């Protein structure tokens, strides 16, 4: 044998490594590029935060670590106004970087931005939006919905790999690969966004390549693209993905 391709950036040499022991021939086939673009607006964003802002909403830990690391390089007092936000935590992982911070969240989802929905306040003011290398329209929307105007404070723009969608979708089209792992939801929308043909890549994805998804997250992604997942880890760890996909495999 099975050739398995993985989507991911980080971790490829340790896929490589791990499918091999375990019988498969691995493929480095990457969608996102190495490079991350800086926001130039950024600064202005986080200065205008230390300004004082009606809620906070935090979506990662470590987007909440790199935050607050911000304001110091900035010399901002950030944990002030962040102590007065009514502040929302996506996760368990934002969560407990903002506990860590001695800021606690007040509200807490389920790791999916859909779970804040409920959650969210009806009011006037500022939301800020903690983000890291990808904007989330659905929760920006609602916000706005909401009555607040969004501060989005986001570092980076994750970027695809132009070249190697294209060579990934050629890959799974001319049948020389037989599963096709994605760690992250991004490198589905990568790959969809980037493909010539779409609807042939949906096709082979759903009937000839296995598609392999690490997380629920990762897994919606692939419905929403009408591609129905092989296997899907739900322990949320590469090495997991690939032992239980060798027995979901026979
Ligand atoms: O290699 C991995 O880490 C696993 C695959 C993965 C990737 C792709 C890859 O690395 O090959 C990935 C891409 C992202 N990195 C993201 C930020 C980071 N998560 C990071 C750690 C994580 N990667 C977590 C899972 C991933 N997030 C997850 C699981 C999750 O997304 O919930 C986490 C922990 C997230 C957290 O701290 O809450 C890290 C640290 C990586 C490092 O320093 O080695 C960073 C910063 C960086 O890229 O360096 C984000 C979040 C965002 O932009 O809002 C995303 C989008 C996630 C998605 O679409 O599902």
């Amino acid at each position: 044998t099975m050739r398995i391709a993985y989507a991911g950036l980080r971790r490829k040499e340790e896929f490589k490594a791990l499918a091999e022991k375990l019988g498969f021939t691995p493929l480095l086939f990457p969608v996102q590029a190495t490079e991350k673009v800086p926001v130039p607006e950024y600064r202005d964003q986080v200065r205008e935060l230390a300004q004082g802002v009606d809620l906070f909403l935090a979506t990662t830990g470590v987007g909440v670590r790199d935050l607050l690391e911000a304001g110091k390089a900035l010399g901002l007092d950030l944990e002030g106004p962040l102590a007065k936000a009514f502040r929302l935590a996506r996760g368990a992982k934002a969560a407990r970087a903002l506990k860590e911070a001695g800021l606690p969240p007040h509200a807490v989802g389920d790791g999916t931005s859909k779970s804040l929905l409920p959650l969210l306040p009806q009011g006037r003011g500022v939301a800020a939006l903690q983000l890291y290398g990808k904007p989330l329209p659905l929760l920006e929307n609602a916000l706005a919905e909401r009555g607040y105007r969004v501060l989005p404070l986001m570092p980076y723009r994750h970027l695809p790999d132009p070249e190697g969608i294209l060579r990934l979708e050629e890959a799974v089209l001319r049948g020389e690969v037989d599963a096709l792992a994605f760690v992250a939801a991004i490198q589905v929308e990568f790959l969809f966004e980037g493909a010539k043909d779409p609807k042939a890549l949906r096709e082979a994805l759903n009937t000839r390549v296995k598609a392999l998804a690490v997380g629920r997250v990762t897994a919606d992604a692939l419905r929403e693209w009408g591609v129905k997942p092989f296997y899907v880890d739900e322990t949320e760890r590469l090495g997991s993905l690939l032992q239980g996909f060798k027995r979901a495999l026979q």
